[PDB]
């Protein structure tokens, strides 16, 4: 029988915004290697962004962000136009590749047809400074600094120290010399251009002094988040993945810290699943879609101002996969953020679960969408104990709600929202929407184990409404 836990809401106790930003996704610096895939002509991509969201962040950074060279002078044919590039595996010094003007213009049209907004990587790692800089300028120039968020300076150089790309003795002191180079010779060339970092692996020490040091320089911080890995580890598995961890602690610890002692936003914007390009049987399951959506409103009741999920061809855990040539599909991890995208924007309000010691792995949080409806996202993230959930502080005269479901926690295919599946160019419309009558600002609610649910409760009064 259920596991029984209460829900008190209060819509007195208000917590962090949600910006309609929030979204994004993440891709490798190697996929400007082909101007085919971020291009105005890829039509489904670019569908598969807006069902995410009508605004969101596309961000390109990546291992390969290390290994992608800006040549204003390439020939057009410098390009691979065949290329899907996967996230990077970790394991060596990924292929050099070259970024030519046609991928930039592509990407450009690609921004206008999404209507999302970029952070792009420059090459820190390997690349030199004046190229840097003749890169932004380009970027810039076709971009344009409506749509470009921010430049990052190298990817991930708290681990620069290991993976070769500087010497064992490379440290936060080193990387600010490195920084601070790059950024002059940048802003010589762009005076306007917008910056963040550091875009750290896993290394919160590295986040306060950065902010402090470059304080002037940045818009907001940023660093990474992998839940597991490596992939060929046994300890690796679904059940670990629905739970929290020592490295999500001081992530969050990390992200609070440096808003509290700075003032400057922070934004995730390399996450996913498990490191070294994810883990079949986990990353690409069904489990990952609840582990998305619980970890977008994770971060953002701790005030992430929002996240980019890791993905690029057919990734063990990239949010969608395909190429130009052959069509893409919504994995199971897009479906956790597409009931993010169908919640929307609003503010967070407090959402306390009682008599839960049973059901520990329940997660619920309350939102004030921006039309002043009140919505639930639950991810009942037990893969053993279904639970009946007793809403409190809730008035409405009923909510609906929108499943997020599989037959098994496990599965690489079958997932539903809303009784649907997503289908080609991130088309999805809710066929399955169950009511809740509530009274007294009181709602049940059943969850099998292992599945999700977003309730949106109707206003008060307002049958007759225009
Ligand atoms: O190992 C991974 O999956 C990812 O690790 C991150 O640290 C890197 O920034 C990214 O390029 C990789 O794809």
């Amino acid at each position: 029988s259920p596991v029984r836990v209460g829900l008190s809401v209060d819509a007195s106790a208000l917590g962090h915004t949600i910006p309609p930003d929030y979204t994004g996704l993440s891709y490798e610096q190697a996929q400007m290697a082909n101007p085919n895939y971020f291009s105005g002509a890829n039509t489904q991509l670019a569908g598969f962004l807006r069902t995410l969201g009508r605004q969101g962040v596309l961000r390109i950074g990546g291992n390969t962000s290390e290994y992608t060279f800006w040549n204003r002078h390439a020939k057009p044919t410098a390009a691979d136009e065949h290329l899907a590039a996967g996230p990077d595996k970790g394991h060596h010094a990924a292929a050099r590749e070259v970024i030519t003007p046609e991928a930039v213009n592509n990407l450009s049209e690609f921004l206008d047809k999404t209507g999302w907004k970029l952070i792009y990587g420059l090459n820190l790692g390997k690349g030199t400074p004046e190229n840097a800089a003749d890169e932004a300028a380009y970027v810039m120039e076709t971009i344009g600094a409506d749509r470009l968020l921010a430049f990052q300076l190298g990817n991930e150089p708290d681990l620069f120290y290991r993976n070769g790309i500087r010497p064992a003795s490379y440290d936060f002191a080193a990387y600010a010399g490195d920084w601070q180079r790059f950024f002059t010779a940048i802003r010589k060339r762009v005076p306007n251009a917008p910056f963040a970092g550091p875009d750290t692996a896993y290394n919160t020490k590295w986040l306060v002094p950065f902010a402090d040091k470059f304080k002037h320089d940045v818009k907001f911080i940023s660093s990474h988040y992998y839940a597991e890995g490596p992939p060929t580890d046994p300890s690796m598995t679904i059940e670990r993945l629905m739970k929290p961890n020592p490295r999500l602690l001081g992530e969050t610890a990390g992200l609070k810290q440096v808003e509290a002692d700075t003032g400057l936003p922070f934004r995730l914007t390399e996450t996913n699943s498990c490191y070294q390009g994810g883990k079949q049987g986990v990353s690409d399951t069904f489990a990952a879609a609840l582990w998305a959506g619980d970890l977008m409103y994770q971060q953002a009741a701790a005030g992430s101002t929002g996240i980019n999920f890791h993905g690029g061809g057919y990734g063990w855990y990239t949010p969608v996969a395909g190429t130009p040539e052959d069509g893409f599909i919504a994995r199971p991890e897009y479906y956790g953020m597409l009931l993010f995208a169908q919640a929307g924007a609003g503010q967070l309000l407090g959402a306390k679960l009682t008599d839960n010691s049973a059901a520990p792995l329940l997660t619920a949080y309350a939102l004030r969408g921006t039309d002043g409806r009140t919505r639930i996202a639950l991810f009942n993230k037990n893969l053993d104990a279904d639970v009946e959930v007793a809403i409190s502080g809730v008035a409405s005269p009923s909510g609906t709600v929108l499943r997020l479901e599989a037959p098994r926690a496990d599965d690489t295919t079958d997932v539903t929202f809303g009784g649907a599946p997503v289908g080609a160019s991130g088309s999805w419309s809710p066929l399955v929407q169950e009511y809740v009558p509530g009274h007294s600002g009181q709602f049940v609610l059943h969850m099998r184990k292992a599945s999700g649910a977003l309730l949106e409760f109707a206003k008060l009064a307002a049958a007759l409404q225009h």
